């Protein structure tokens, strides 16, 4: 039917363009059995086969299944509970998905790349001296981040067994090898995005490890940086967020619709252009620019159902963000804080002579203005004066990137935030509670969120497989959510009902960062040290939310809510083995 | 006066002679003037320096907890082992105690190489070969703070933790790398520091070296049941009565000065054994290499003669150097071998027989256990096998130069029977009950546990943080010890929440996981059973009836100690600081 067509990419002065590489090698490993449909508006499609795979994969959780079920009617009725039931989805819907949400062309023509090159190279500079140049991640670096529950993908289906199985191999040291050959030569092997529903977009095991070779020391800066949350928990985001409105007062906190969709290729190699401003020799610059050669312009494959034939349809695009790609999330949360402060100087009439300071008044966390980047989430903190400005004039300078602001008017003014309480940072908003004589400001969601997440999941062995993932989480929901009453009554059923020396930090390897605090041993200083550096101690000590504020989001202590909490008890006996060595009850450890 | 070494060095068929490596480029770095003396009667002297320095250091009690602790000086100092640097003092320690001649010529090579190949065979099979280390790896090892030697100290450099961050050693290495691999090695020359036991250290560029090659030693240790490398203290206990239950009958001797008795013959068949371990060809070179200097070394010591301070250089052979990241490795497996060798040949082991009694005895199978760290090990046999070994077997060992400490010469072993005497790692291991299960935690003189916590002036958040560390080391070693519970919980209660454990004093302690300040029972459960355990009320003492002897007993000084703990905590607190609630709280009042 329809066939792409789309205006061509403008050059940038000053930067090096990302033309494509000879993709002929990785389509070979591929097998499309029959010619292109071109049923896709963006992507150009190249062919299709047949029936080749399906996707499949997602079970409550007995343990918080059961905990949770007294409450079933109130999380229904009144807050996001069971919004997440999906079965594995048909490939029909998967292609209507990958039409309608990745489906759209980036707009990869406006003006605005000469001040953004400049603002990427302030930034650049301003890294240089107070960190310093890009080292390439080693061995053990790799290892520490890798997910290890992960599928190689159909290229390297055939090759053995199914990623941490293959990194005790060893087989994975010369595929990155191999593959520093082929990209830099222009002829790549298994560059061919692979996609998953639950849209992913994810690449073979390899090439991973060296986007993550490459790429990994991205971390550094941004853990460095006032302006991002890299490393710290939730337990920190809303300190973080009290003291920029300290010295700001006014908010602005606005979503981009589809963030990965909406990456221009010209964003894309004024990052790059960053990137080897940033390598630390000339080889990595090689390294970093020959690898956006294939972040740009890239290829793809996705099924379709069309009433009785499975297809594998291999497409391609250009400048559009990997979803599943490791370092994805550092470049996103730079290139968000690059694009964002732009747009912020063009409409408070700050001068160009002025932007360097501005850079480094942001990044050590000085002056009227701060900014709070994680990926696609911001939150502009400015004064009040320039808080209305920014809202009257900064959306023209997103909008001519491709960046439309989410549930709002293309020329909308920004809606200015008052109070702290409503800010919304990595899906969760802050709260001030009271741990002793400090007041700190945690991570506050929707009960019901938080709740599905801790009972709905693939496994590797079932019960006692799933056992272990469900105190996994029992002991998350009390490090992150303490003073909600409803999560910290739970966190400990939870803890109580699942047994005493199960492989906790060995299960949940991947997803599960700062692992630290996973262990049998842990009591209430543990979570103080982390919130208040251990200037309190005690569950007494341990605060919770307001009185007045236990609604809405949160549960109220209504006759349902008592009753659930009555049979906690009798459900954690119900739930424990004959003869395990189960802690002593951890609801003994909140007053009743 | 004379210097006679003529021990004619032994040659082993089969083995690569250990030639001596030249030493002219490692002499200048000493900047030499006057001529010997020598006064040593093993180590040739080459020459002497003038007052060129000389030694400080501090051994300071610590206002923490000696302070906690000086109620009980009057009965540590009755009744146990409590309240226990001159230039010319080294120098009379060194010719007392270093300054011997090893025993290089005896005829037991053969049957000692065939035991060191035979354990390096099976360690290939099933470890694989020994690869070098990392420079992550390297990092995790090294002691931060610790001196780089006199050759480095004039280039401005305090220590090395702070220059190994530079990363001008890499340079420093390699360059370093060429000099030993084909002669004329430079920074040779170890240098010598007292220890009131002189220890030989090496300078920061070539303890990376080595560490970069011989570091992997510890990973065949950790894989073989005769040693204890890695595991804590309060594993220690349990891995001797599994030997028992076994065996029944246990030997425990001691070699005096087992450093200073090493042959060059011993360090020929060590060198070669590594070698048949190494990755590559290239690593064969760097071993052997590095065991020409280790072997016939260089060092230099001070001394005090007609009030004129002296830096003397010497010049040994084959003795095993104390400051080296792979000494113990070797010492270990060195002492496990020639152990081995003699009890083969004493209980009659035919030697078609040793490469089942190797594979046994690192599986930890049959009649015949061993338990070996460094300098130490207990020997346990069967009833039979153990009268066997104590009358045939010290000879074995009497020929290669290892003669015992405190015994006669031929003297007849004495076979243990009791689990609660055999002594390994200078503890004892006495049964100490964790709810249901039984466990053997490690005893000591209390005197010596209490001392070394007190490193027995002035004040530093770094000498608080230092009486916190060795609280808590003294609660998860000791914490059956009631006293030394009671002390570890003082320390804890009189010590600010929130310092840098972890950081400070980190080089020496290994396994540092623990240190933290949300300590709590299942902690110390989740070491000692596994966390089959959960509680301060399950966690259990020694016997009261072994209340004494290496421990206090309960008498009118140690109640009146137990009174005077409150106060002393509180005289020790700082105002308006985060003090931990009464850890003391967690014991019987």
């Amino acid at each position: 039917r329809v066939e792409p067509q789309w205006t061509e990419e403008a050059r940038i002065e000053g930067c090096k363009p990302l033309t494509p590489l000879n993709m002929t090698r990785s389509v070979k490993e591929m097998k499309m059995d029959r010619a292109p449909l071109g049923i896709t508006r963006f992507f150009k499609e190249v062919g299709y086969r047949v029936a080749v795979k399906k996707g499949s994969e997602t079970r409550k959780n007995r343990f918080v299944g059961a905990l949770i079920e007294p409450l079933k009617r109130v999380l229904e009725r009144s807050h996001v509970f069971g919004a997440w039931q999906l079965t594995s989805t048909t490939p029909r819907a998967v292609f209507n998905i990958f039409r309608s949400k990745v489906d759209k062309a980036p707009r990869e023509l406006h003006d605005h790349y000469p001040g953004l090159k400049r603002f990427y190279e302030i930034l650049a500079d301003l890294w240089l001296k107070r960190v310093g140049r890009l080292r390439r991640l080693s061995e053990e670096e790799m290892a520490a981040a890798i997910n290890r529950r992960g599928t190689m993908g159909y290229q390297m289906e055939n090759r053995g067994y199914t990623l941490g199985s293959y990194w005790d191999s060893g087989e994975w040291r010369q595929d990155v090898n191999t593959f520093k050959q082929s990209l830099l030569a222009g002829t790549p092997t298994h560059a061919v995005y692979n996609t998953t529903a639950k849209i992913i977009q994810y690449l073979p095991a390899d090439a991973r490890l060296y986007e993550l070779r490459v790429l990994g020391g991205l971390h550094k800066f941004l853990e460095a940086s006032d302006w991002s949350v890299a490393g710290q928990g939730l337990y920190k985001y809303g300190d973080r967020v009290k003291k920029a409105m300290n010295a700001t007062g006014a908010a602005i906190a606005e979503d981009i619709a589809g963030w990965d969709t909406k990456v221009s290729k010209g964003l894309l190699t004024l990052e790059a252009h960053m990137f080897c401003r940033l390598a630390e020799d000339a080889e990595m610059e090689k390294e970093i620019h020959s690898l956006y050669r294939l972040y740009a312009n890239p290829y793809m494959v996705v099924q379709r159902e069309i009433e009785g034939e499975v297809h594998d349809v291999l497409l391609r695009g250009r400048g559009q963000v990997s979803s599943g790609r490791q370092p994805t999330y550092a470049a996103n949360t730079i290139t968000n804080f690059v694009t964002t402060v732009y747009g912020m100087a063009r409409a408070l009439d700050i001068p160009e002579a002025d932007w360097p300071e501005l850079v480094r008044s942001l990044t050590d966390g000085s002056g009227d203005r701060r900014l709070l980047v994680s990926g696609d989430d911001k939150v502009l903190f400015l004064r009040g004066d320039e808080a209305r400005t920014y809202s009257k004039k900064a959306f023209r300078y997103g909008n001519d990137m491709g960046l439309v602001r989410k549930d709002m008017g293309l020329e909308q003014e920004s809606e200015i935030i008052t109070d702290v309480r409503e800010i919304s940072f990595c899906s969760h908003q802050y709260w001030p509670v009271k741990y002793g004589d400090e007041v700190h400001y945690m991570p506050v969601r929707d009960v019901g969120e938080i709740m599905a997440k801790a009972s709905m999941s693939g496994v590797y062995r079932d019960d006692t497989t799933q056992e272990a993932w469900a105190r996994v989480q029992g002991f998350n929901m009390l490090v992150n959510y303490h003073h909600i009453p409803e999560c910290r009554m739970l966190a400990l059923a939870i803890l109580s009902a699942t047994r005493v020396g199960l492989n906790l930090k060995g299960i949940a390897k991947g997803w599960m960062m700062d692992t630290e605090w996973l262990r049998d041993d842990l009591g209430p200083d543990t979570i103080h040290a982390l919130v208040t550096d251990g200037r309190t101690q005690g569950w007494s000590q341990l605060g919770y939310v307001d009185y007045s504020s236990r609604k809405g989001l949160l549960l109220t202590p209504d006759k349902q809510y008592k009753h659930w909490r009555r049979g906690l008890k009798d459900t954690i006996n119900s739930l424990r083995v004959e003869g395990g060595n189960y802690k002593d009850w951890m609801n003994k450890m909140a007053v009743f």
